[PDB]
């Protein structure tokens, strides 16, 4: 019997509305990852016997029906570096069945996962995890997770925003192609080849509905302006609350009684799409939730990782020879170069920025994804240098790089900091020869990260930049993304195993 | 691993599907929706990227190589009853294994399908193809069916439309309730007992998001109007071109550039989840396709067969020894009917109809769908007598039942008969003792299928009532109505094989 993978929402009908409205875990995502003992139609339809008899215990019966999820001591003395190479295996899962009905879905080789409630796989997590990998020398694992992410192509589609049956729905900001170069580091031309036909068909997994798209209109992931630009926005194919965050996105949805349901459940699930869960960036009310838009908006990040896409597939179809197709992927990657020097950049501010489909404008607030289009040598030199400047002046703070600079209560905003936006405004600085403005990010942020360190003994998923569910540690992109710095801020041939307190 | 069930073949092939589709290789659309992979999908993509990269491409002689296309003489003499009943074997697949990217999805145990380029089961058709298969003694095909549908509803979460990957969005009118009640004829309380747990189960999918849903909205199959009034809507996931019709579906679309295109999808597939696709009846202009709004129309028949899930349900519940859980299930029923007598009902013109979410007032066009609330016991004995006198003057017709009084050039829709409805209307007729329109529609629909059958020796999927793709042949049912009707028209002592020709 072939499955049908479906959320937990949908397996358990109204009893996972139930269980999630009761709270009886402090954390959303725990019920979602329950694996049911039986057949979850059997389940509900004893649920529903039972709530119309004697003394029923909703507690009890989740304990008889379901197994819910289940302490790192490393040897004394670490330095930040040997701390982080220690603890691969320690965020490191192997999955290759699980139980019927699991939302955990089955991976055939080993990967890591980001670390605390986070105990599945995440798409662009990994791509900052690897690095590090790659850095320190596993690359099994590297190639490990490759394979993973084509496998997933191949089951679903798409890669999933990782490998639950909730994550399903949608995908996640695309590093695929860029893991395929990573592992050509290594591999050579040969991982080009191996995975060619995976990155197209991801490529076609963005694209899905393009050739039937009038201008002015948008399907999917998928939009086509007026003039016949073509870019690409973050979607969810549901409309309803989030299994991990059920009772939060029901209560964001009723606090706004001015918009359908179904349209908020859909900005806040597409927003999960993008990574930014949440921000000012989406948002017409930047202190209410409530107001977001995200499907509304054209990201600069987004597409400026659909170019890299395009000129990787130019990069592999050479590498298999295939010089006419190559071509048509440059002509791919040309276009969506002028889309976004066009429509993604704001000349009265001068940077770039996302695109408004409701207002027709381009946006005008300056966030961390404005440093994509360096990060990807999409970006025109004079912009790139107007870049270094805007995030000299509004972004860069004692403690890394800010993720936009409007402090609104939510994730994605000011006063966090990120790894993943760290690392991709180093490398895009970097790019355009910004050295200075490269190098103060990458030593401001391994200051706060070496101070946690030394501190707590840890690392953690985001870092307050303004001096150097709850927080949780671990942490996969933070790890990787640590590695490349401190290698980056000391000399090849003497590397550091701490930040050095003296520059 | 287990095998995951495949995408529809438009997210399957990428743009190769499109491409074939466009280029009509066949002449019907639904010819390439039901064509096996030869290979993974995966690969065929890539074959056909780096092929469309080279001279002479040739895009028939691909499709001839990677894909491969789907696959009766009676004894001479038959009546139309005996025919009927011969035919039963040759409508029947075994399909318990398909290739993993068939879009043919997988059965436990052999079924009925339609007929002709109906290779697969159908929702709704099914239930009247089982009244005739347990007229002429099939139990042992009622059972195979009612277990196919039950295990649709255990791995999917619904009964979609039919069995295949491009039906997997939406549903069809819900008759499974009404298919374990016709089992429970034979079987007695066992098959309600049995089935309990999968009708709630199909009841938790019609009703999703109802717990969370406010006042004035609406989300999925749901509704809820200002007053609190529960009602159902027909609703498909999707909001994109469907595969089995994918050019009429882009033209109808592109034909309406004042409306989303997805906006129009999403209707034209919710239409072909009422069965009526297609019908003035969710048009705001008949001659323009393009206007359709299903999912802004409450529809008078789901809603009906909505309270007899809700009746069978309470039956069910009381079989099973839940007093409690029996009455739960009245209560709702009850308020199903308040429901349906208040919003369903249109006093001005004296006949059930849709409600438009839109105007917010019950429609004035009198179809077919009114018979329903007759049909399921949910009519006030006044308002079931009106609609004896509506259904003989707009509706009645030498060949039988028509579907509606407009000639759009639709299929459900003036002059066309179709056998569900005929069926519908004389059940509901008699229900409450209108036995001389039931009997006309029942002498008038036989005499027109009668005459086909001399002529030409088969049944066929619809009838032009004005007299007694390509039209169909089996036809699975008009075979199960037919039966019903010819035990109905003559004294049980003297059975008739054929319709008399005079009454
Ligand atoms: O802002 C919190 C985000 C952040 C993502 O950007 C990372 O991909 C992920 C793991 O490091 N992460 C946690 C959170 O996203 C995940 O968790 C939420 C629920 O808390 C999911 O709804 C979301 O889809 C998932 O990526
Ligand atoms: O009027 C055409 C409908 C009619 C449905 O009411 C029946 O269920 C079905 C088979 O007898 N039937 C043919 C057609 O619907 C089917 O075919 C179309 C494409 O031609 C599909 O889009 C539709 O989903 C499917 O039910």
């Amino acid at each position: 019997t072939p499955v049908t993978p479906q959320p937990p929402d949908i397996l358990l009908g109204p009893l996972f509305n139930d269980v999630q409205n009761a709270k009886l875990f402090p954390d959303q995502k725990t019920f979602a990852d329950a694996v049911p003992n039986s057949d979850p139609l059997m389940i509900l339809a004893d649920y529903r016997m039972q709530q119309n008899q004697s003394g029923f215990d909703l507690r009890h019966f989740v304990n008889v029906n379901f197994t819910l999820p289940k302490k790192y001591v490393p040897p004394e003395g670490q330095s930040l570096r040997e701390h982080i190479d220690g603890l691969w295996p320690v965020l490191t899962r192997s999955t290759e069945n699980t139980e019927k009905w699991d939302s955990l879905l089955p991976l055939p080789e080993p990967y890591v996962v980001p670390g605390g409630r986070f105990r599945e796989v995440y798409y662009w997590d990994s791509y900052f995890t690897m690095l590090g990998l790659a850095e320190s020398g596993h690359w099994d694992k590297v190639a490990d997770m490759v394979a993973n992410f084509a496998h997933e192509i191949d089951t679903y589609g798409h890669i999933p925003n990782g490998n639950r049956s909730y994550y399903l729905s949608r995908s996640q900001p695309p590093f695929f192609a860029l893991m395929v170069e990573l592992l050509a580091q290594h591999e050579g031309d040969a991982a080009l080849k191996q995975y060619l036909p995976q990155m197209q068909k991801e490529y076609a997994y963005w694209m899905d509905g393009v050739e039937n798209l009038q201008a002015g209109q948008q399907e999917k992931r998928v939009v086509k302006l007026q003039d016949g630009t073509l870019l690409n926005r973050y979607w969810d194919d549901r409309d309803t609350p989030r299994p991990e965050s059920w009772v939060e996105d029901i209560a964001t949805a009723k606090s706004n009684p001015n918009r359908p349901a179904t349209e908020i459940y859909r900005d806040l699930r597409s927003a999960a799409a993008s990574g930014w869960d949440f921000s000012s960036r989406w948002m017409d009310n930047p202190q209410q939730l409530n107001t977001l838009r995200t499907t509304s908006i054209v990201p600069v990040d987004l597409n400026s990782l659909m170019f890299k896409m395009e000129k990787i597939l130019a990069r592999a179809s050479k590498a298999a020879g295939d010089n006419a197709m190559a071509n048509q992927y440059e002509t791919l990657a040309n276009a969506r170069q002028k889309g976004i020097e066009k429509y993604l950049w704001n000349d009265q501010q001068g940077w770039y920025a996302d695109y408004d489909l409701k207002s027709h404008k381009v946006r005008n607030q300056l966030t961390a994804a404005a440093l994509f289009p360096l990060y990807v040598n999409a970006a025109a030199k004079d912009r790139a240098n107007k870049m270094a400047t805007a995030t000299k002046t509004h972004l860069l703070q004692p403690g890394g790089l800010n993720t936009t600079s409007v402090k609104s209560g939510q994730q994605w905003d000011a006063p966090n900091g990120w790894a993943p936006l760290q690392w991709v405004a180093t490398e895009g600085l970097q790019n355009y020869g910004q050295k200075e403005v490269a190098m103060d990010i990458s030593w401001h942020f391994l200051t706060n990260v070496q101070h946690t360190y030394d501190r707590e003994k840890k690392l953690v998923e985001k870092y307050d930049v303004s001096t150097t569910y709850p927080l949780q540690d671990g942490f996969g992109w933070t790890n990787g993304v640590t590695l490349k710095m401190l290698d980056l801020i000391c000399p090849k041939e003497q590397p550091c195993d701490n930040v050095p307190a003296t520059r």
